[PDB]
């Protein structure tokens, strides 16, 4: 071997037809689909120019070709372009850009995670249609024109947008542009100065100008189809085009696990030096290009099952090639020969790589395509004696023999005399993990996680891939189909997830998702930081809240089964009953307990099954207890006594006071109640910077509530036992640092963020004396969670029964102008039947950090299609 | 010390730039001269006054007037390169400067662009911007069927590669402004796998249009100045400049095997990519240092040992710093470094200003001085905090700590506006291997041969005229057999092509001022230098009087082969040779008049064969001539073939005045019926001489009253009195006695190929016996077929090697007859002075394109840097008026 | 004089000038971009080029008189720390 082998991990395309995925593309050309149509009038009116006779001057034999269903769209946001710059950038740069990211993402890697790599970048662009018509409309004079028109930038850009380090240049070798890239890429990944390379071209037809002048030379097709290697073949037709590879040195792809579709063994090239005309091939040099690669490869001519030819269709190109092919393969054993211009037409620049790309599938499948428009090879061909023979039907690989792995070879030819060629061998036997053992796949609903960039491009997603699946459904496991989703592709910002336990589940779930009006938006998060916790009060409680999660939960079940002795320790009460009962908990010895050991048991559910790291702890009122047990400043065994101790305590002053909820700003609540000389009243609840919860004397409380409604001022009552924070608590605290002297409190290990505290940064040692001053003092809950914000956290997502505060962190986050997600955990009286999984794709939606390993431990990548795009029409004008 | 990729030499270097730079040591003078080579945009492209506007920012408008301009872009040399005119007019000029700057570049290397068909040579070339087809879709012009290859990118490297029939790699590419210096990375590259020998490197930048200025004007790159101020404070942009620029590259060990001539050594080179950092143009400090530690990384290099870096020094406010901070951080560790940047003197000439930083960066190399940084006046306050050793020079400045134990190294830098950096770092070229510096050897001063050559007669004059004030300058700086030695076997001859004959360089400069202001028209070679000439030989009638005492005193070699003849004849004829060739009277008596004419044509032809090479493609001899033919084929020996001619004119001179010679216009076929009609049979055709001109012999008074009934029929049948009647029933009755009393011979095969008037079919190997002789004084001399069966072999230069041409004007109209171009060169004339013997005929022979064995003429002899010739530019461009 | 902007900012508690400016910000980037942006995620994904910076740039002089260079965007990435930027300069400036 001269060379390193170069492995294709992964293919991007797009291609006339809608067919935009390599697995689409094989369905066609296994259907022997013909993609070649007449030109649309939105490009220009066909008939303007079409004229039979040949050679008449201003006038094309051509009204055919393959186009794209649609070019000018591009989703200019998900990349960061402004639409007054994505106007003027050339279309065939656009079409780079997008079709890298899916050839990134068919890996199976997120893009985002090739940042500062050494990658490189080749791609080659052959035609400038966008630039005259820019010319043609005068518009040369914007600034954008500069990287809009240039050709540098095609590939720079996508260095640039991607972060990428190694050799980003651009080049233009004709027809053959697209299989030299691959060539040079191969050459770049052996040289050492990168470990990733991009490879590909793109070819897009705007303009009638090019045809015309290209029929004045009598190179298109009188009928407008590529007969390759037929007796009728008389020119070729310009196709629209975009394909893209990934390459990795195969040392490195085997080792890093990455899926293999291929291994490019050896590549060469060669010019076809002096002929009769400048675009006269040379069949000597194509004979030498083809021993070149073979020798770089290191592979006998003979084990070469199926030759890729150029087979562009031209009446005199066509018998130079396979009296070219037949002078080195098809050496007695027999050879099949293939053309995927036929299938779709001449993509100049991309055609190397969708040849490349066609020769790749035919590798995994094992089969060659028919060949569209063949009904015999030219007469002059006749006394050609090989074993080369063109197939009709889709045909088995013609070897087939099993000592030898299959292998291809591709060919390209450039118009200025460039020849590329390259060696492929079928991908490495797969180095298959111990097999999955039914116990492994455990039957239970699974996390099936989609992306988009809009509302309207999710719901085209999910209608995409609820297709596929209801294909695939026999032949794809669901469980890998759930790993790749999860951890084989990149989470775009407008996101959801579908829970199912079986694929024809799934699918009905999709459909609705589909057809479904909801508004789904984009995510506020990023993934670099875990969601907040959010400990509410009392208040939440509604009848048998634990039925759903005892009966669902393990771990959540298990948590509640080690704390009930304590309570009944404690308070000699059981929570079981309380909290599966008919009637809601009723009792502060019994209504605080039975909060504290939902929210607890929800947090022990969430970071250890579902393995949240939570990023940050709020607590309010009591939940400070559940949120010091969350950041590991307490044991369960410490605050189960706290709650439990305490709860106990108050009901020596049930009663002893009233509440008032305040829709304003407690500064000014302070100034009017100093300026009234009451001081009984006080701030109970800082809840949000818009509103104020007040206690004290329950004929005072009264009185400014009457007093604030003569002012029609929106001011509530809140009906509750103990007046806390507040001084009507006193009695009891002197008692209460008895009760929790005991307490052994340790340093916090999750950020917490106390609402007792005067600076809620600092970070809380638990002892009694917090307690006391948690109870006594009053809550600035509203401050901690601004104090969070500030930090830049941006997903809370409170564990309590019910919602009671996301409400005030939305208000909260609206005040400082900032993008927040307000989750609630539980909800009165909504039935969970997937247990918590409702919150994890609640938490995936708004963008919080996850350990998806821990969700996913293992699973083999498929072919589960790409997200859609939010195709905006971006076009020059006149 | 380990070296990751061979080290690749720059065998040749070629650009065009402007300012009317159009070779690299013109490049070196206006460097140190300080030229500003940038202009005001000349109305020849666009009213420059028509987009300006000093205010930044302005929608429509560009805030710059100047540029750098080629003197001529649209001029080409389309006939040369075998391309129409009309298919030249719609090729874009980017390709059309690199064609004849690689062509350039490939000469300047010393070797013939010819000798490189079917090599494994690569082409790469960076290309951007489009303005040609701007300007053609303006026009309108798309219709074109040419435009498919005229306007499409590949075809700039693909054409270069089918002109030379080069069989290695070809490609173009796009890399913003860094394209320049990335086909270098890539053909370090290319040569490093063994793809190729051979690789071709550079970029080409044209300004046609004004559209984008304007775009990069709103962008705020223009600098409002006009100037890159490079490294200076008060540094506000760019500005764009033509340029081409090409280097020829070959391995290191390839190039020392071979014996190249090496300006400099790229030990290695690296690329990258800024990635994401900023707005898509704002460059990044550390990509730029990973680039330059790779590079030295891959050539084994550190840092330390570089003491020149030729700075990409764009000129904007934003890159300068970056860059400056950046080179701080590798280069001038403690030790001096000298910064640099050819953008300051000529502008930016995008897309290949990185081969021009590198043709700088060599030709400093060389010379072992920095060249002064034109506009620099003081660093930018920024900048005043780095502490580094760099510093920019304001005056030529010998080389940074030169010294021996470390050659002296260059960096080389380049970065595109996409982003994508290049940085090579360049060693000077080995320490010179040559043979023994002005060791004894030819050292005789003879007069030398230089040879010129052009596409067409003004462009020689202008190739006359710029080589005269070459060689005006650099008359001591080299030997004058050196710079023969170049224009001879270092360059490619084309079509139109003269040499000067001097002894030193003060009488060439004369020479090729004569040359210059000459109104000489110089026709293009008719040979292709496949075939050698075809030597002719005469009959009778040259002879005049001493003829070869100038000969004789002139070419020893010459005089060797008289002396050699001379006992034979002696013997067999009675009479030394010297005798005729050097009496003040012409020789009479066929018996000495023959053997003469013998004598020295034979030695003519051993005159060119021995002394200048001039080896035979095919031999013709007429009458006598037969006899000088056969022993330079190789038919018969020297001294056989004389005692062959003596006992000839001997025995024939038994009569005197034996019949005639009618020579007449008339074809042989019509004068056959002509006779016939007469009906006598004293008379016979002797001689078919042309087509339209035979000779016809027999009995005198038949002769003699016959012709004048042409005479009275106005027919052109004139006559000289000649002695002998040969090829006529007039010498009949000799024959007997010829046919034996010379069979003593001993002919055989020829080793050059043979046409024979003698025999019917002159392809034939004609076997020299006495019975093909006698047949010789007897049969019709078919030299008109015989010289036509050569033309049929597509021989194309014939020269008459005789004391005076008589059948030349035959070759001429047989030769028109053919509607086939020939030439009719002649060895000698009548009375003519030889000044610097036959040297006379050798530059007649180069200039008709037969083949020669320069090697002989030029031994040996180091290449010199002598100018490349002009081209004949013709103004080929798209009008839309 | 200054413009109106600038009369009622210094007027007000320095404490709101952040919320204040995040909002000519938010404002003015957005009819710059064409899109309502968000206060926190970074400009250069919005696609904020270098001559967008240039009209952001004038606009902010014409608003606060404060002198912004390129390179100061691209260091506060975002409007709140942008935001934040102009803050204390104002803070600073007005200490003199
Ligand atoms: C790719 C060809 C790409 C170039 C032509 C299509 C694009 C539009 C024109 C270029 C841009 C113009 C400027 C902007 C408007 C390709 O695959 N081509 C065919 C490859 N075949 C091949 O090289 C051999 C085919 N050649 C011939 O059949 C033969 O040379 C001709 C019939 C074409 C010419 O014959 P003659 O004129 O007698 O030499
Ligand atoms: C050369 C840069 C490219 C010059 C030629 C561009 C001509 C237009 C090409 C497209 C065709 C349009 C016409 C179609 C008919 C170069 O040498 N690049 C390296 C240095 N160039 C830089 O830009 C580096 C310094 N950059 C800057 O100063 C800033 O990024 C600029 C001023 C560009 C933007 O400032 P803003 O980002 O603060």
């Amino acid at each position: 071997s001269r060379v390193t082998p170069v492995a294709v991990i992964g293919m991007g395309c797009r291609l006339p037809g809608g067919i935009n995925s390599p697995d689409k593309l094989w369905e066609s050309l296994l259907r022997g689909d013909d993609l070649v149509t007449e030109i649309p009038p939105d490009r220009w009116d066909a008939d303007d120019y079409y004229d039979p006779e040949p050679g008449v001057p201003g006038r094309s034999v051509s009204r055919w070709g393959g186009f794209l269903d649609d070019v000018a769209g591009f989703d200019a946001e998900f990349f960061g372009i402004s639409e007054r710059e994505a106007t003027s950038i050339d279309p065939q740069q656009r079409l780079l850009l997008e079709t890298s990211w899916e050839a990134i993402e068919h890996a199976g890697l997120d893009p985002a995670s090739l940042a500062g790599s050494s990658t490189a970048v080749f791609t080659g662009l052959t035609h400038e249609d966008y630039l005259v018509l820019t010319t043609t409309a005068g518009g040369l004079a914007s600034p954008y024109v500069v990287t809009g028109l240039n050709n540098s930038v095609a590939s720079g850009r996508i260095a640039h947008t991607l972060g990428l380090h190694g050799p980003a240049m651009t080049f233009d070798t004709a027809c053959s542009s697209g299989l030299m890239a691959v060539h040079l890429a191969c050459r770049s990944l052996h040289d050492g100065e990168a470990d990733l390379a991009l490879a590909g071209g793109c070819a897009v037809l705007l303009e009638p100008h090019a045809s015309v002048a290209a029929s004045a030379q009598g190179m298109l097709s009188s009928t407008g189809r590529c007969h390759s290697f037929d007796a009728d073949a008389d020119g070729f037709v310009r196709s629209e085009g975009c394909a893209m590879v990934l390459l990795k040195r195969l040392p490195d792809a085997l080792r890093d696990g990455n899926r293999i579709f291929a291994v490019v063994r050896g590549t060469a090239t060669n010019q076809d030096g002096r002929t009769e005309t400048l675009t006269m091939p040379s069949e000597d040099a194509q004979v030498a290009v083809y021993r070149a690669a073979l020798a770089a490869a290191g592979v006998q001519p003979e084990t070469v099952g199926v030759v890729e030819a150029h087979g562009t269709g031209t009446p005199i190109g066509d018998p130079i090639e396979y009296r070219s092919l037949a002078r080195v393969y098809g050496a007695g054993t027999p050879c099949a020969l293939g053309s995927a211009k036929s299938n779709m037409g001449h993509s100049t620049a991309s055609a190397g790589t969708v040849g490349l790309i066609k020769a790749i599938l035919s590798l995994r499948h094992g089969v060659v395509p028919p060949l569209l428009h063949f009904n015999r090879l030219p007469d002059e061909l006749s006394d050609v004696e090989t074993g080369l023979f063109v197939p009709q039907a889709v045909t088995p690989w013609p070897n087939g023999n099993d000592h030898t792995p299959k292998r291809v070879a591709v060919s390209s030819f450039g118009m200025s005399g460039t020849n590329v060629h390259a060696i492929v061998e079928e991908a490495p036997a797969e180095a298959s993990a111990p097999e999955s053992s039914p116990g492994d796949a455990e039957v239970g609903p699974r996390l099936f996680m989609l992306s988009s960039t809009s509302s309207d491009a999710l719901r085209q997603t999910a209608r995409q891939l609820a297709t596929w699946v209801e294909e695939h459904q026999d032949c794809v496991a669901a469980s890998d189909l759930a790993y790749t989703l999860a951890r084989g592709r990149a989470h775009r910002p407008v996101r959801t997830a579908v829970v199912a336990a079986n694929l024809p589940e799934l699918v009905e779930g999709l459909r609705e998702v589909a057809d479904g009006d909801a508004l789904y938006d984009a995510a506020v998060g990023h993934g670099d930081r875990g969601p907040v916790w959010v400990f509410s009060g009392q208040g939440s409680q509604w009848a048998a809240m634990g039925t759903q999660l005892l009966a669902s939960e393990p771990v959540f079940a298990a948590t509640i089964a080690k704390l009930e002795p304590v309570i009944a320790a404690e308070s000699g009460f059981s929570v079981t009953e309380a909290i599966t009962a008919q009637q809601t908990v009723t009792g502060i010895d019994k209504v605080q307990p039975a909060v504290f050991a939902v929210q607890v048991a929800l947090a022990a559910t969430m970071e250890q099954t579902y393995g949240v790291r939570p990023g940050a702890v709020v607590g309010h009122s009591m939940g400070e207890s559940a949120a010091a047990v969350v950041a590991g400043a307490l044991s369960l065994e410490d605050a189960a006594r706290v709650i439990c101790r305490r709860s106990k305590l108050m009901t020596r002053i049930a009663g002893a006071g009233a509440m008032g909820s305040v829709e304003l700003p407690a500064k000014q609540v302070n100034s009017e109640l100093m300026a009234r000389g009451i001081d009984d009243v006080v701030v109970s609840v800082v809840a949000s910077p818009q509103s104020t919860v007040i206690g004290g004397t329950s004929d005072t409380v009264r009185d400014l509530i009457a007093r604030w409604e003569q002012r029609d001022v929106m001011a509530r009552e809140v009906a509750v036992d103990v007046a806390s924070h507040s001084p009507q608590v006193d009695p009891i605290l002197d008692d209460l640092a008895a009760a929790l002297a005991d307490i052994a409190p340790m340093t916090p290990k999750v950020p917490y963020y106390s609402a007792t505290l005067f600076d809620p940064r600092e970070q809380p040692v638990c002892d009694g004396a917090y307690w006391v001053d948690n109870l006594r003092n009053t809550v600035q809950f509203a401050a901690a969670v601004q104090a969070a914000m500030e930090d830049g956290y941006r997903v809370f997502a409170e564990l309590s029964p019910h919602p009671l505060l996301t409400h005030a962190v939305e208000q909260t986050g609206r005040s400082l102008d900032m993008s927040v997600a307000a989750l609630a955990g539980m909800r009165r009286e909504q039935p969970l039947p997937h247990g918590l999984r409702g919150l994890l794709t609640e938490l995936h939606r708004a963008g919080a950090a996850l350990d998806y390993s821990a969700l996913y431990p293992a699973g083999r990548l498929v072919d589960a299609p790409l997200p859609a795009w939010t195709h905006a029409r971006l076009f020059i004008d006149d």
